[PDB]
């Protein structure tokens, strides 16, 4: 008949930040695009082609993107196999980037707190504990200032307020353990009244967006990157960057601009098979307007290529008007 499955996501709601998910019912019929189009439709987005949907073993570090046109029983049957359901994370995420993404993105605030919520989550877990104090400061008082939107301004300078944070809510919310663990707590009251003071004025939205600012010298959330090989008879390894400000592009220096390959408005086809030999590589290969040859990508492995085809694909998708995939199956 049918399947419940939770999926996690970042449209905040009144509880725990760890809780925030929707439990759907699916059918046999049913696509990963049925199941984002029905999550984010509840929620009023309007920038539905951002959004995909990344499978997580919660044991090892492997990560899956289920492509839009996969049926859900299908790919939740597959996976089932290996590891039962408790194991396995789906949560809807934004993967596929507008140009202009956070400008876009305030014209449609449900979408542009997902965002954020779903960076400020990725920052906590990778890189919060080893930033340097002045940004684990920074950011955490930006959402201090986001998450209690109404406060006033001097309002922390009030000790019975800071209290609340320190006791009632915890400083765990907004700040690192590293960041708590070193400084005393009569010193670390210091340092968030005198660094939310200068971001006492701004609202919700200027708080997100400085947010940003901030975070993106020192954090990449704005592209993927990929480390394989490109040519068919002649492979060359690099460092793939796919993201909306450079479409494909290879890494070279430390500092230096990524190299321009091609936009996603060029990409005809997206086709991956696993190594054609005798190996556990993933071959990935684009049909490229404007280009005589093909792009023949080799990645590391099947799940690597698989999760770049979705990439790309999600991004021709948005780069068009389109819903039918770009990539050639049988």
């Amino acid at each position: 008949m049918e399947r419940v499955l939770k999926v996690f996501h970042y449209f905040e709601n009144s509880s725990e930040p760890t809780t925030w998910a929707s439990i759907i019912r699916h059918g046999d019929a049913t696509d990963v695009r049925g199941i984002i189009q029905k999550i984010v439709d509840c929620h009023k987005v309007k920038n539905v082609a951002c959004y995909g949907l990344r499978l997580s073993h919660l044991q090892s570090e492997e990560v899956h993107w289920l492509h839009l046109d996969m049926g859900v029983s299908n790919v939740r049957e597959k996976f089932e196999l290996a590891h039962p359901p408790e194991e396995w994370k789906y949560e809807l995420r934004i993967r596929y980037l507008p140009k202009g993404f956070l400008n876009q993105f305030t014209e449609d605030k449900p979408t542009l707190n997902f965002f954020y919520q779903q960076v400020k989550n990725d920052y906590m877990l990778e890189i919060a504990d080893q930033v340097d104090q002045e940004i684990a400061l920074k950011l955490g008082c930006l959402e201090i200032r986001r998450s209690y939107g109404e406060m006033r301004g001097n309002a922390l300078e009030k000790k019975s307020n800071y209290e609340v944070l320190e006791k009632d809510v915890g400083l765990r919310r907004f700040f690192p353990k590293s960041l708590l663990d070193s400084v005393k707590a009569k010193t670390l009251r210091k340092l968030i009244q005198q660094t939310f003071r200068q971001f006492a004025n701004l609202n919700r939205e200027e708080s997100i967006l400085k947010f940003f600012e901030i975070l993106s010298p020192v954090y990449r959330f704005d592209k993927e990157c990929f480390k394989c090989a490109l040519g068919s008879s002649w492979i060359i390894s690099v460092e793939l960057a796919i993201g909306p400000e450079e479409g494909i592009s290879y890494l070279t220096d430390k500092g230096a601009n990524p190299t321009h390959l091609a936009d996603f408005n060029q990409v005809q086809t997206i086709q991956y098979s696993n190594s054609e030999d005798k190996d556990r590589k993933g071959m990935l290969q684009l049909k490229i307007a404007g280009a005589p040859e093909p792009l023949t990508v080799t990645a590391p492995s099947l799940t690597i290529a698989e999760n770049m085809a979705d990439l790309i694909d999600g991004y021709c998708r948005l780069v068009n008007g389109a819903t039918q995939s770009f990539i050639i199956r049988p």
